[PDB]
RNA sequence: GAUCUUCGGAUCACUUUGGUCAAAUUGAAACGAUACAGAGAAGAUUAGCAUGGCCCCUGCACAAGGAUGACACUGCGACAUUGAGAGAAA
């Protein structure tokens, strides 16, 4: 019962919008905020860079 | 005005104003009241040092504290294919 007590660990721990246009903003803000957030927390790291331009073409452009 | 001296005529003295309101709700601290939640290190209890800034208070301080003051990410990818089989479009 060796293997048997790490893959019942598993099994257990594996079962366990938007309208207007006002109302938009506010989750498109709260993003913005997300994103520069990530940016001050490291100043290079390009993945979050890259990903914050092809969010905000999606979104603007 | 004062001193010389023809009643003319001299001579001395020369442009202020430290103002974020011209009369205390609507133009210069926030804290407090209340409600919730209620304190790092992979059992539980537990000292800490750092680390990075668009977070900051105490401090004469390039001492030291403030919970170790508090807060803190980790898919992508510069895309090859092989060889076979099926499908739709030229
Ligand atoms: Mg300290
Ligand atoms: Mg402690
Ligand atoms: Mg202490
Ligand atoms: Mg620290």
């Amino acid at each position: 019962x060796x293997x048997x007590x790490x893959x019942x660990x598993x099994x257990x721990x594996x079962x366990x919008n938007i309208t207007d246009l006002e109302e938009l903003q506010e989750f498109q803000g709260r993003k913005r905020k997300e994103f520069e957030d990530a940016i001050r927390r490291n100043r290079l790291a390009m993945g979050h860079w890259m990903r914050y331009g092809q969010w905000e073409l999606d979104q603007k452009e």
